[PDB]
């Protein structure tokens, strides 16, 4: 709902500073963000979140990431 409040969260969830997550990366911040997480329910997630289905998801495409489903 703000968009400084997913800006923010990028220096959180993007390590590399790229610009992009990964399954892999998005885990690291899951397991302390939601419960009951398989390395698969990140990647079924990665799925669902990439609007174009390259296998990573940008800034615009990362809010859609929580929106999606
Ligand atoms: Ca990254
Ligand atoms: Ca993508």
């Amino acid at each position: 709902d703000s968009e400084e409040e997913i800006r923010e969260a990028f220096r959180v969830f993007d390590k590399d500073g790229n610009g992009y997550i990964s399954a892999a990366e998005l885990r690291h911040v899951m397991t302390n963000l939601r419960e009951k997480l398989t390395d698969e329910e990140v990647d079924e997630m990665i799925r669902e979140a990439d609007i174009d289905g390259d296998g990573q998801v940008n800034y615009e495409e990362f809010v859609q990431m929580m929106t999606a489903k």
